[PDB]
């Protein structure tokens, strides 16, 4: 019931009593591990108590706990559950929840900057224009000419359901992908089906490589509408390598901002289903991951075969070797064009520090130790050889069904 | 328990359905409410063990197309009337493989079992004594070795009776480097047997304090103190490492031993526990090019790799440690092959795993697997694992960890 980890490389063992208070399941049970699964309205009476769990915590956190200006709230959101089922925010909570999702965030690896994050408050949008005009806001405050800055724009909560905000893009900023008659893809493979949905909507594709989608905003549960972020908005990164010329000749490119848009807020049991939300870059996500992956770019064998490597044996390690130097020609891009970007190690030693604090200071922090390493070079970066504990702890942010298996067209 | 429970893998959009985990018995560590998936480290009575030794048996004669057996059931009854009688009991030979064999093909954490069936079993529970270990485990090495190429083997020898009596060996592998803390607090040759290796200099071995000394052995019979050996150095296969384009590699003086030889677990069969079972089989580079000697807890070359490759060191973001380990791992896995010992390359081990436990899922119903584990310490998601869903459950016969014997153990002086 309190719980030791230990870091095996430096022996250190930090004791976790902030599980306990976790209230919401983990996936696992006592027979089966669940660590490396992805992916394992409220009544009244479910309601209040949210309510109260998540006041308590506010209340606790600006040391008014038991203040009559703590049961003074309790009793007003009380009433005005019972009243209009729902009930809403003040800034000051909208502000420390928002903030306290990514605290909780347990495969975010970047949390020691949990709390410099610039909310917006977009409750008071009603339309997909709105939501437009808000969306560029952020996208050209967190950019901030390529002095990156976290920020979060949160968008009306649920209702009754049928009158949800959604942002239909997964990252605000991404690259579209085209099916070809080749029977190969054309530009990123993980936006195929957006793309599509994108066109059917009447979307006009350049059918490129690196088409930046448009935004398909949904307002108040109408059907999504179609808009262009502004160009001048999206800055993006040419990929060179500080030794290799030949490399510019691939033609890859990035964008900077990376914006998560698709994930659901929840704070004080209540539902911000559109809430999209950017901080900046680690290098590997992009090198690795979006450049590397057999079902993304795919591009170790055409990077290979540019540096001459033997690619007749698995043991010359000639996808290793170019893993490395792609991941390299990220970093040094985005740092000679001065847009913010992190390598896995400055980050993951980071994160470290931050648990220490967080042990110190919370009595814990919840990390998915699949997640929090890094997918390259793993154990010479400090996180490997850390225990982490994973639960879940409000206020969240969590995944939510992409809305058009969901969405009631209405033509 | 869901009946069923599906795993994806999100490479390739396959799912594949389990139900092995039904069978799982044991916990995990985990909770409805905590994942420990990461944690490293989260006798028995007459009552206790009849069941253990049923559940057991009925999978080793279900798995011979035997069960129901005059033969299965005369068993049972035989197995039943030793454990009233004597308390414990005694596995058949063909039981005893078959156990050893499971409880490889059940380590949940051991990416190599695409090999589990073919698997030499030594069956070492005639012995008696430390010489009489020493000489089962000379026997294991040198038939394991096999002059480079390598054999998967394991010795068993015997099990736990009243827990005063234990056979153990004290080494945690075979065949492992010295590791001496020095008075101004560096360390030379590994840190991670520096307890074992002044438990030995203690014990009266005459170390020879340089860099890859490798130790002797220490083995504990039935229940006695521990005894002193020297692995007879003819049959120690070691490997100098060097890297096929720089020339400089060899003269870092680094080499390596081939054969991987685990020494320190616990094999739990029919309820049975053999807490001396030394098993080997070989290496994956990473092992030895990324954990043993780039952990800066361990060997710790990577700033003198980087410093003879020039490269620039200023700032982590030239990756220069990550351009370091590539080289190194090279380097170990070309010395290996040009010496000709088996050795098996990250990318082709992970690749077989999950062809491995494609199979098992379809003629087994499951494959458990650790993904900590499994995913190897570098390049992870160039690997098929990364991308592989797993479902990690405990299964009988099993290997466990046991606590080190000299935390444990009662000098008779
Ligand atoms: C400030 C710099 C930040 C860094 C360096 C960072 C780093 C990361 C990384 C590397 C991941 C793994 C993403 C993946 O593998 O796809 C991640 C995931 C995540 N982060 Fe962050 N992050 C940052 C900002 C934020 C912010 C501002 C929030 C929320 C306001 C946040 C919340 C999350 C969440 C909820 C996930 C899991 C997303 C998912 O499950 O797909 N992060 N973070
Ligand atoms: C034949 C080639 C083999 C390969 C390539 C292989 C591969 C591996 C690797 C890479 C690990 C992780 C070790 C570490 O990170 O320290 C491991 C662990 C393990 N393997 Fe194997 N293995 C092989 C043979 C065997 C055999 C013969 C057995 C038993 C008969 C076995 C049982 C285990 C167990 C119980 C673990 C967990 C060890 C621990 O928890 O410290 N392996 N294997
Ligand atoms: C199956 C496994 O969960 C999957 O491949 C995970 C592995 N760890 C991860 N880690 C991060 N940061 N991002 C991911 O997408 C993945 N995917
Ligand atoms: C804390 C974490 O579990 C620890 O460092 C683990 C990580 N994954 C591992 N994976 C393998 N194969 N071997 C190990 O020793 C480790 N150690
Ligand atoms: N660092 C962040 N967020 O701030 N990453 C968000 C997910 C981005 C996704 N991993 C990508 O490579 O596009
Ligand atoms: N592959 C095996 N056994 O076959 N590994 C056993 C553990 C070896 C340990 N990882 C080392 O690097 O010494
Ligand atoms: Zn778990």
């Amino acid at each position: 019931r309190f719980l030791k980890v230990k870091n095996w490389e430096t022996d250190v063992v930090l004791t976790d009593t902030l599980h306990l208070k976790s209230t919401l399941e983990t996936g696992c049970t006592e027979h089966i591990c669940m660590g490396s699964i992805m992916l394992p309205v409220r009544t009244k009476d479910q309601l209040f108590p949210l309510a109260k769990e998540f006041l308590d915590q506010y209340y606790s956190s600006i040391k008014r706990f038991g203040s009559k200006a703590h049961m003074d709230r309790l009793e007003e959101v009380n009433k005005e559950i019972e009243s209009t089922s729902t009930y809403q925010l003040k800034d000051t909570e909208l502000i420390y929840g928002a903030k306290h999702a990514w605290r909780n965030a347990s495969r975010c690896v970047g949390r020691i900057q949990w709390s410099k994050l610039q909310v917006f408050d977009a409750r008071d949008c009603t339309t997909a224009h709105g939501m437009f005009n808000y969306i560029c806001n952020h996208v050209k405050y967190a950019t901030n000419k390529g002095n990156l800055r976290s920020a979060i724009t949160i968008f009306p909560q649920r209702t009754d359901g049928k009158h949800d905000f959604r942002v239909w893009n997964s990252q605000l900023i991404r690259y579209a992908g085209y099916k070809q008659p080749d029977g190969s893809t054309l530009g990123d493979p993980a936006n195929v089906q957006f793309t599509e949905i994108c066109i059917q909507q009447g979307w006009k594709a350049p059918r490129g490589r690196f088409d930046v989608l448009p935004l398909l905003l949904q307002a108040n549960g109408n059907d999504p509408e179609l808009f262009q972020i502004p160009p001048e908005l999206v800055l993006e990164v040419p990929i060179r390598h500080p030794k290799f010329d030949w490399f510019k000749d691939l033609g890859l490119k990035w964008y900077g901002l990376p914006a998560v848009s698709n994930m659901l807020l929840e704070i004080g049991g209540l539902e911000f289903s559109a809430c999209p939300f950017s901080g900046w870059y680690m290098g590997t996500e992009i090198g690795v991951r979006d450049y590397c992956d057999n079902s993304r770019y795919n591009i170790l064998e055409e990077v290979a075969k540019k540096m001459d490597l033997d690619m007749r044996k698995t043991s010359s390690l000639w996808k290793d070797q170019a893993l490395v130097e792609i991941n390299i020609a990220v970093l040094y891009s985005f740092q000679s064009d001065k847009v913010t970007i992190v390598d896995h190690h400055s980050a993951t030693e980071s994160f470290i520090k931050h648990m220490e604090n967080e042990y110190r200071c919370r009595g814990g922090c919840p990390a998915d130790w699949v997640w929090i390493v890094p997918p390259m070079s793993g154990s010479i970066t400090p996180v490997f050889h850390q225990e982490m504990l994973n639960y879940r702890l409000t206020p969240s942010f969590e995944y939510q069904p992409d809305p058009w298996n969901t969405h009631v067209w209405k033509g």
